[PDB]
């Protein structure tokens, strides 16, 4: 029930994919200690629409009330902007943006650090990146999804954080939210082959502390139960032939666009 998309299907994330980076990438320098996060939103949003000619497709909803979602420490996701919510010094900063472009969504965030960082701050920023770094180097067609929260799990335990267990990355495109479900740890339940064409987010939610959350009254915004620090990075892929690529990359990101594997590239029929 996973759609399989389609060339030109692809060539749209890509654009959406791309859209979605930049406004990350145009963000960057107005996250500084003093800023509110109502005003990053809106630099967001305005950027979206007006430059980019796009939509967020967070902007209302289900009645989400901002254009992207920016999680500040505890809070683990969805985080709502907030004119009197201004940044501080050591924070460390999830924003979450969401574009639709010519019907085709693109999805990530990363997570920033304001001013001088924290000791853990850092380090679960640093250790969050390179869960999703490592499960984005393991995507490539016939793998299990399953091996992959395993994989990011595995890594982020054993770096002494915790995995969020009740959100997930998933299947993407012309809808928000597709399957398949994208667990970041291990799942007897999770059972997904990944075929070329599938398109997704990978967007591990670490905590600092432990892996239990708070839902929010407000009924979005999520927490940790522990008040420990959480950090979150995403990228929306795609499934290639021989591994994947990834539609949101950003100037910043120090990984490829493009992961493939040897063993799935194109060879001599004896090679
Ligand atoms: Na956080």
């Amino acid at each position: 029930a996973i759609s399989i998309k389609t060339p030109e299907d692809i060539e749209k994330m890509r654009v959406a994919g791309r859209l979605a980076a930049e406004v990350l990438e145009m963000i960057e320098p107005y996250v500084k200690p003093g800023v509110s996060t109502g005003e990053l939103d809106r630099i967001c949003n305005d950027y979206i629409v007006n430059e980019q000619h796009a939509v967020s497709a967070c902007l209302g909803y289900h009645g989400y009330p901002k254009s992207v979602c920016i999680s500040i420490n505890e809070v683990v996701c969805h985080g709502i902007p907030d004119d009197a919510k201004l940044l501080k010094d050591g924070d460390i900063v999830n924003i979450d943006v969401t574009v639709i472009k010519d019907g085709f969504h693109g999805d990530t965030s990363k997570m920033f650090i304001v001013g001088k960082p924290t000791i853990m701050g850092e380090r679960l920023c640093r250790i969050t990146q390179e869960s999703l770094y490592l499960a984005l180097r393991m995507v490539k067609p016939g793998i299990n999804l399953r091996e992959i929260g395993a994989a990011i799990q595995k890594f982020v335990e054993a770096e002494g954080f915790s995995v969020v267990r009740e959100y997930c990355g998933h299947g993407i495109g012309q809808g928000f939210h597709e399957e398949p479900q994208v667990l970041h740890y291990d799942s007897r339940e999770t059972n997904v082959v990944l075929k070329p064409g599938m398109t997704f987010t990978i967007e591990p939610m670490v905590n600092a502390g432990k892996k239990e959350i708070r839902t929010m009254k407000d009924g979005w915004t999520v927490k940790t139960k522990d008040r420990s620090l959480s950090a979150q990075y995403e990228h929306t892929i795609v499934v290639t032939d021989n591994g994947c690529e990834i539609l949101t990359l950003r100037k910043d990101d120090t990984i490829p666009a493009i992961i493939s594997h040897d063993e799935l590239v194109p060879r001599g029929s004896l090679e």
